């Protein structure tokens, strides 16, 4: 099998913290934190290592919470290769609600790169033997000019590094510019902005991500629809698969978990429906834990099996 | 086609109100309310006239509310046949937040029903014809029994009155206790609380539903879920139907839209593909309208087509 | 000591509920209501009655919620005199969050009036002797002009009853738009709503009071500062209240409460400074009992006797 | 008028961001934060300079986080004092919804702090000269033990070093049992939790603050009480300040600005009554700004005119 790599321009070192209520104005006394691994490729690459593959994340890291993550990730054995940079890792904040059992999830921007620390992570993703699978994951840290990142992408892909995309604005609708894209994971919101119009009709999301593929864009669109599963795309095949009828628990690390399983079956040469099947009983799978726990292989298989 | 009546032990007039901001302990300052229709049989024949059929709604109503409630549904050309009843209709309350745009619902229960009054509603069901459909739909009020229930239920079927139930916790129980009930419709929390156990694992729902039709209980059983659409089961067939991907802008509404939809495919005799699409159909078209509207036709119309292309 | 008389033309019929969580979008079950007298006029007789004085509410009563308002009324033995409406007794839905102890109030207006139920409820209030005092307390109902407000008051006034104003917004100006009231209540906001201009420096509440004071609009201006007590304004005295330092647990009718305690020091021709005292025991007594319950006679009295 | 220092245990570095709406479940996308020096002694030291006076903040930095916070300070021209420590230095985060105009207020504790680095703070603290002030402000990070804070307080004492107290918990009653302190600041729910009662009685907040005078625990205790301003409390004297009617606009830097202030007036060799009314106007006058701002020169002064009318 291929081997696997996540790039992650904008990381960060998330803390989970738990408060018995919450209102305004006053001060909310928040437990010590637990601190997680954040970002949408290194995400990704976890829950690659739960699906039982292997996945090395690339990115970013500074300072003392810039250690930490990478210390994180050494704890869970997940490979990585890092560029050093000056600005901070810097941190998003989840809080647990105890009397309503809600959660509250705060997201920030990455640290700051500069053209430098961007350089050296282009060399790593070119280091990539051809054949293998890069999957770029995220948003767009500040430093970072949208051009850099298609170039990037069109680099790689001219020594023959498969690109997986899942990212969302102005990011995304430049890194499928080039085209050639193996794999694109847009949600209904996110399709809606990359073909810049509301899909209200019943056939629309259908036909934007059919629209994707016959440009060019992209060989493959699979458009998540949270409770509703995913719709994937071909040249040749349209498949829609729902999530089994199982109350969700926590949705934080849906897509990340979905994303990291395709990446897995996309490595296999998997057909389409086997692709987005997997996908969905991972995503799914991810909802069945509380928090921000990502999908169990044993959950994964179970829904996939019922998919089947 | 038959006749469709629907049966609300619990219904009320809604309030709905708006206002800036929501937070505790403050006065929040609402807008004069506007009063809607409320109880799930009321809402079934409201769906109903939405979808171009026609359903006489039956229920208790008492006080100035009460003939408020009543004049509405007038004024929706929506047929009742009601009792007067001693204690006043109630009130659920809806709020609109300006500022977020989210709604709030606050359900309390229905007004009181004494054994006269209860006796009263069920010579009207009484009056139905035979093959005619009758629709449960909603909560059980203070002041009846259980066992009431489906005392009624039991009676109505005995002279060849369809009866089809929405309901939850040990009504939907008791309601089903007679068996040979046309159609049930839980949604995935009422078909936990009805089996009595959790449904963790992917096949839970099916089974449960199947359990249900096999044992005798229900010909029909759809259980509805959510944005995943409905599950519907027979003794012959099981089908899942899922909507199209499109935004829910509030559900308000969905289930007795859903419920109304299936009724009208019910006394078409339709199949039960065509009954668990256009219930679907009716349900989503319902969550694409603002705060409490109702399935509209043409929304119906366009997810069903789509449903069946 | 004089006779007192409370009106209220928008008084209520309210649901207290208790339910587990609040969010949006989804249906919160809602226990069975208790119901409760509402209304201004109605909560200040109540209010006095737990004080151990005595005073008539005269309202307008509606259909079924009506009643059993005039039901509610009696049963706490506070006499009433009631006009028979058409339009039904509103009502308005006070909710506690049983996971967050918080409380919600939503209020609406009260029911419409018309001329003829109007000129009955101007009819009661021309039954009062004079020297008696009557409190115009709570918001203006549709269907009544404001001039017709004005034009009771002026009418009491004329023969010799002593009229006590507690309201807000256009209702609360015409009720001082003749002038000659013996007491009015508004708190902060309010003040700055009848003199029309913001009250942002440190002497403006007082130089605002007075200005009400000096121009004949009333005697006795009494502005209400929620947990800073209250500052009360005569042609010869300013005194400000502050409550003592213990936490409150609900501040629902604390207005009422206070109203309800200096109408009876209005009653016994108290001083100024008595009287303002009573008003914050009373209203400070109030906030010291959960949800909607109004002061107690003894709780009162342990504060008045350490404010004084 | 002497010098005056802080010490702040557990500093932050605090994010201020901003959200559109607040809500479970999703992502709240938040506008890249601005960072602020957090921390009791820190902001005390910053409500000194706002109010024209000099002190120097004495707290353990770790980290890139910790240089920030020293590089926020120096732009703000207070002088620190500060040791290196291994752990980095922790972020509180503050979030204002902008379509309630609300603001959130998530609080962490401090970095953790090893014996090595405490008994380092310990020595910045006994370089302070006999006579001086010192406030101890802010909560007890990992890592210490009470009897060291204690001990750090009653070390400084012996020297002639006059320790200012606002805390809470376990570290106020452990910052308090040497005795001897020269003031200490509960707000009501900390002096509740100090002499470990409910104080639900008219008199129980200045019975309670003279049993502390009393004992020899304090010289002069003054128990803050938000809207009401605050109650002084001597051997010789008992004053009540409430601030004016003026609304507040936001309560955040409060209590730091009226110990900021306070210590002024301690250093000046104040009366009471003149301590406590300068005590009152700065955290009112904080209350008048948006967000985080402390108590400004000129806000203070106006109301400290008010109050001394
Ligand atoms: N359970 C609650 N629900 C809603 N608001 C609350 C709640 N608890 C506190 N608040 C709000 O927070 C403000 C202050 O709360 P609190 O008593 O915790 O003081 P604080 O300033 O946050 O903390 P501290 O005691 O450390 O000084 C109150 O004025 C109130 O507005
Ligand atoms: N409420 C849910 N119930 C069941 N499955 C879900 C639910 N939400 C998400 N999933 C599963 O997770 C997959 C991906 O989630 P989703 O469509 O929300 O993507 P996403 O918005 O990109 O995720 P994320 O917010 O984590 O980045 C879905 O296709 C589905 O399989
Ligand atoms: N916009 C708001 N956001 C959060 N809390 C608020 C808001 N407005 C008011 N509150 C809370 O409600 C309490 C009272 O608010 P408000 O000024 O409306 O007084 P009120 O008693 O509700 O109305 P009224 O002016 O009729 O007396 C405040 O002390 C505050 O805690
Ligand atoms: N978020 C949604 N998106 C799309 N369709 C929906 C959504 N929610 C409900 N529906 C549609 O409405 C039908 C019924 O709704 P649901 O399964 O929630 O039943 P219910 O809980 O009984 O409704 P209710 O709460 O109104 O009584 C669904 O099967 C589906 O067709
Ligand atoms: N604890 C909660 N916190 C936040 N939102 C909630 C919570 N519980 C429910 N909701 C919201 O309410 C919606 C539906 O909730 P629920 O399962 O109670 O169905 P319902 O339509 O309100 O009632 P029913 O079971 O009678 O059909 C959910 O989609 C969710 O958005
Ligand atoms: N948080 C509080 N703590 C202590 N006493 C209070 C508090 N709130 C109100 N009071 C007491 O109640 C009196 C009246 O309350 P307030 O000034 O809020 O008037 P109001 O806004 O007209 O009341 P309401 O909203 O019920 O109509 C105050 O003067 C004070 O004595
Ligand atoms: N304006 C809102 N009000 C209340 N709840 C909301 C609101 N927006 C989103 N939610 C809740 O958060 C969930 C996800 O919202 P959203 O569309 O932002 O997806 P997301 O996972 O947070 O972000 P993303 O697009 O990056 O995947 C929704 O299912 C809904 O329950
Ligand atoms: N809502 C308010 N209105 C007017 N002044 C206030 C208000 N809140 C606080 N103050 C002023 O600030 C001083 C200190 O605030 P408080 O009593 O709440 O102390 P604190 O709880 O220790 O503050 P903090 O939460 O910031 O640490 C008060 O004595 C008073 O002067
Ligand atoms: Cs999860
Ligand atoms: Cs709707
Ligand atoms: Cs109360
Ligand atoms: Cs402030
Ligand atoms: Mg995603
Ligand atoms: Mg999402
Ligand atoms: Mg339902
Ligand atoms: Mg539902
Ligand atoms: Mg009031
Ligand atoms: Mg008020
Ligand atoms: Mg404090
Ligand atoms: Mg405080």
């Amino acid at each position: 099998m291929v081997r696997i790599y996540t790039l992650t321009l904008a990381p960060s070192l998330d803390s989970a913290t738990i408060t018995p209520q919450i209102y305004p104005e006053g001060k909310l006394r928040c437990t010590a934190p637990v601190f997680e691994p954040g970002g949408g490729g290194i995400n990704v690459a976890r829950a690659i290592a739960h699906l039982g593959g292997s996945a090395t994340a690339i990115f970013p890291a500074g300072g003392a919470t810039g250690e930490h993550l990478v210390s994180l990730l050494a704890d869970e054995n997940v490979p990585v290769a890092t560029v050093e940079a000056k600005d901070w890792t810097r941190q998003n904040l989840h809080v647990h609600v105890e009397a309503s059992g809600e959660q509250y999830r705060f997201v920030m921007p990455g640290a700051a790169l500069n053209e430098d620390e961007f350089r050296q992570l282009e060399e790593q993703v070119l280091e990539i033997e051809s054949g293998a699978i890069l999957v770029i994951s995220g948003s767009l840290p500040p430093g970072v000019k949208l051009e850099k990142l298609t170039q990037l992408i069109s680099a790689a892909q001219k020594q023959g590094i498969r690109c997986i995309v899942d990212s969302s604005g102005e990011a995304l609708s430049a890194a499928l510019a080039i085209g050639n894209i193996e794999l694109v994971k847009p949600n209904q919101k996110e399709l809606s902005a990359l073909v810049n119009r509301e899909l209200t009709q019943p056939d629309d999301v259908r036909k934007a991500a059919q629209e994707i593929v016959n440009s060019g864009k992209a060989k493959r669109v699979v458009v998540s629809l949270g409770p509703q599963g995913a719709l994937g795309v071909d040249s040749e095949n349209c498949i829609q698969v729902v999530p089994p009828p199982v109350k969700s628990q926590s949705t934080v690390g849906a897509g990340d978990s979905m994303v990291g399983a395709m990446t897995l079956k996309l490595a296999e040469n998997a057909s389409l429906e086997e692709m987005v099947r997997f996908g969905v009983a991972a995503g799914s799978a991810a909802t069945l834990n509380q928090g921000t726990r990502l999908c169990s292989h044993d959950d994964t298989q179970k829904i996939y099996a019922y998919l089947s």
